DNA sequence: CCAGGTCAGAGTGACCTG
DNA sequence: TCAGGTCACTCTGACCTG
């Protein structure tokens, strides 16, 4: 059973250089490639996991940065 | 004047409260639906205009401090 | 003025293809 | 293998109706 390293939910392989699920390929690509402007309502330690990544996508993203994920 | 939840420019009194109408319509779907909201903070997220999307759990506490109720 | 109603848009992610 | 594409779904709030 295969997780992943940034919500700690079900993994489908790697992505992006990470192992990662679905959710978090998806959203990494879009973080990416799109002008957003994250800013996180807490102190940029918000807990990430499958209930609660929706909530902070400052914090979603920075784990994907520091996990080493990487669009090419 | 100003949403005393969000800060935001408030539209009227709503639900007892002086409010925009996000907050408005946020909390109304809040007290009826069923919300599985849950902090990924230390339950006192910054609520404004820029990131009241982002906790529903610490906007409806703020919600419920400030007195809101439908009755 | 306020409560209740509504729908189009943004963000999400399960699923598919090669 | 994994990157790219897609679309129905949830949440939101500016706008409408009574
Ligand atoms: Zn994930
Ligand atoms: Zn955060
Ligand atoms: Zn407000
Ligand atoms: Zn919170």
């Amino acid at each position: 059973q295969k997780v992943c390293l940034i919500c700690g939910d079900e993994a489908s392989g790697c992505h992006y250089g990470v192992l990662t699920c679905e959710g978090c390929k998806a959203f990494f690509k879009r973080a990416v490639e799109g002008q957003h402007n994250y800013l996180c309502a807490g102190r940029n330690d918000c807990i990430i996991d499958k209930i609660r990544r929706k909530n902070c996508p400052a914090c979603r993203l920075r784990k994907c940065l520091q996990a080493g994920m990487t669009l090419g």
